[PDB]
């Protein structure tokens, strides 16, 4: 009985505190709280990104982006955020499959995908039990920490998915 | 050099090239990841995004008339990269042009830039484009499954990259 | 060798002299050219409506209309309005199949639909022809000089047209 | 390992709400926001607000034990020629403990590791050898003297240029 | 020192420091050489011009509370020069503040602003600031006459100037 | 006297209608209006609008015979340190004809006299022995070396920083 | 000792309690407090004219308002007001005298004037008494309550006045 | 018959070409005709300045500005810049004849000043043959062109000039 529902500006303290590491809305960076706050006003009609707040017994305990949400190729990328106080209990998963539910059955995608890190073994598998194949390795595609780190592309789609959970 | 496609250049794309630009090509075209089909829609994001270094262009041009556009897209420059596109029209295709232009398109992104991985997407069937870029240097990174929507079906695409240290080896000795 | 080009502001004056009977860019009225011209400098970027001229032989013949895009639901409402010089060619005809070319094929929509008077059995006819199937009647839909007039929905969906046209 | 010594110094990404410590850590020597002056909390608050998506100047407060004890300013960011000028400001309360040290090398860190600058940079009065010795010992070698670059005070000061590549940094502390 | 008006200093003068200033005065003020009477109008001008150089202003404290202003006005970094202004609240007067805080005043706009001329305008039968200027080191250039409408009468008044070299020897051995 | 050699050389404020003649001066180096980058045209008059009032920076088209030559920019204005930064940029097709310091020479005129800042400066590429020859006999001491301080074309180039005081020019030219 | 100070936003209240007949703020009708408020920020650097609250004791008793101040031909219309609850114990006249002070002592206005009913011969004594000669009567000038009134126009000049009182 | 018209902006070219040394429009630097053109439309109501073409037979041959106009204290400085091609001509003298006309008998002003340097007796001359007596000797108040430049402030008075010149 975990749900989504949409992002409010009264959950961007929530937000901003997830985790040094650059993050971005609306594909513009920011740091501080007031930088994120102002982006968020800045894009609240803009439809090429949709965020929800996962909540479990009406507690907060993550955040889902889809991004670049495109209609006429009917594809949206997903990232799945947990609070570091409610990881290792499955929401991820649990989540991952709402997300599903809202591109697939909601906005009418065909395809979803998303990036991993390649030494993120936990999560890969995750995702192929989810029913994502793998499509790609792209290589030395983000600096974090000093280094050039690795990612795997992972995509699941619309017929597999209304067949599989449905 | 000198009997041979020898005076290829780029340079900025201006204002006055939007003509040009809008007749290269049916297909959904992206300016700043904004759509646009009419040539009015064209100008106005042009001028709307002027001061935005996320994206840059260069008319490629040869014996002084236009033959082409070098996109560079999704600049970053802390994780020192980007995606380039060239489009050859269609009436100077066949005479080296696009693999000249690569050639000054990496130059730029590596030497001018300070990029450390410059892509490219190409549809997978696009055996031309994919054999010059791996002449060039370029690995293959990603087969992108059904990820373009064109003309009725959902076609696939390859990811190909190049790194600076591979460039400023075999370009730069 | 009939085909489609986007709307340009240049084309205002042909589409304005097309046509007493009021007239709508993006849901708006206007009667004047200067009005139709303001609503198109508004409406640049709306992607909800997209219009095309029609051409042949390098002359405008017509133009087409696709309204109500919703990418969501994948469909829209489409028009064709042929200039009365070049009416009993059956460019109407060719102008739908272009029409649908360009709704299925480019903005990957599921259902395309039309509003015709009941009593224009010759478009129906074509309509049919083209695969379309009737849906609706709606009964007096629009005050048109002086009555109320009765109108015919017909629609046609995207794997009957990447089939029998693909 | 248990049994280490070690800071609890840190860095955090400055605020609105961190601006009154940052006024009051100095009417005397001109101070700058993204190359603007200001002198009144007023025009600080202005500017703050003014540029607050500009990535060219990234700012933040040194703290420890939860108290705010100094700013880290990285200026003049540039990522074609990947570099960026920093300068530490220590609140004159917490002087004489190592902090400046300390949050010089998260400021490394940070332009290193973070923003994938090849080089930084700083520039310190030619006259305060106690900060010219942290830098030396930190890894930053002189690289040029600028003559009469500063009036402060009256009188026409020289300040010393001192810089780190991303390759000495990630072998000295890697 | 010790056993003394030894506490005087200058800040820079904030928005929550207009009541003060519009309370130390019948007479035209100015702000940004625009005038004002209401405190609102005080107020509307001081957000207009907050970023504006040409014009810097200090608040004297001592012992903690507002005792004046000092305002630089005509800053000009070309010619080098600006005209000041001391004002003394009227209950704190009679104490050293005014030369106190001329002192402060002259260190900033030399030592700070590399300024090379001071000046400053008293009315001619305001001795009593004219001798505190004499002693500070105040040349008069400049008698000024009929040069302002006050109380029904045109007043006369004197210019004083000091340079930077002789404030930087007088004050600086 | 009637029997000087002397060149009309000048400097002229630059105005808008020179901003095309600006533009084809050099796709290859990075070039900044008030600090902000510009490659087009449209770019370029863009921020010559933005700009219009900011005497943070200054620039003069260097004209001979009636003809444009090349570009003066000071950048860096500093009142309050009485400083500023300059750059010379000759037309290629006038290259070769001591333009360069005769157009400095104005320049140091009009900083010094006009502008009343107490020292100016310029940067150069270390390789550029021609152009540092050519400083040094105008009067320019050698104040410090910046290292790897610009990527151009592919590699890290050092620039050599020099400068000249307010004294030493109004005696050495008067 | 009873003071000029100037009008503030604060002292609204006070001046739209003070009066059924039309009042003017800058040349500008207003009835409501609202409208008031609004003219008052809409005006507030214009030095056309300029309003003095009059006060006794720390509390408010009335209205100084100069208006049509002209610095070329060196001249302003006044107008006193004094609240309703003050009338009666000179305070007109005091307020008279002060106004007088600060047009000619600060202003270096070189004539004022002013506006009277021709039936309030106890204001034109006042004013008489001060120095005021008659200037004009302005016929049926002024429709007030159902009825065309007749004013006087009164004037003191610069010289007359830093002699009588200086 | 040399006379005073006002500055229009089509004037601007020739005020631009009369000179290296700052010059200042509303107290605000220019260089550029650019910059002038700007600063002239930013300030067209503004009355603290006022500006004319001085012309003679029909030809544009110098400038009058009259700065700081202040009608409180009522005074404001002048300056008259003469074409280079119309020097020796005593046109100073008669333009600065009409500044007078108009500071003292349209704008009503009490005190007219100006600057001039130290070592320009010629100037001065013309001046103190006016009936301008001279107040003030700035000391080394401008930096001109590497050195600084004494001036001297001369000052005639309304009543003197009401007399001698009417
Ligand atoms: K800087
Ligand atoms: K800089």
């Amino acid at each position: 009985s975990v749900r989504l529902r949409p992002l409010e500006r009264e959950d961007l303290p929530f937000v901003h505190q997830l985790d040094s590491i650059m993050r971005y809305w609306f594909e513009e960076p920011y740091e501080a709280f007031v930088e994120l706050c102002d982006l968020y006003d800045k894009h609240i009609h803009d439809q090429s990104e949709r965020r929800f707040i996962i909540e479990s017994q009406g507690t907060k305990i993550g955040l889902v982006e889809l991004v670049e949400i495109n209609h006429i190729h009917r594809r949206a990328e997903f990232q799945i955020i947990i609070d570091p106080t409610h990881q290792g209990k499955g929401y991820a998963g649990a989540a991952a499959k709402l997300a599903m539910e809202y591109g697939f059955s909601v906005l009418n995608l065909y395809k979803l995908y998303l990036i991993v890190d390649k030494e993120n073994e936990k999560a890969i598998h995750i995702y192929s039990k989810l029913g994502f194949e793998i499509e790609g390795e792209l290589k030395q595609e983000f600096f974090i920490n000093g280094e050039y780190r690795t990612v795997i592309r992972m995509c699941i789609f619309q017929p597999q998915y209304l067949a599989k959970y449905k």
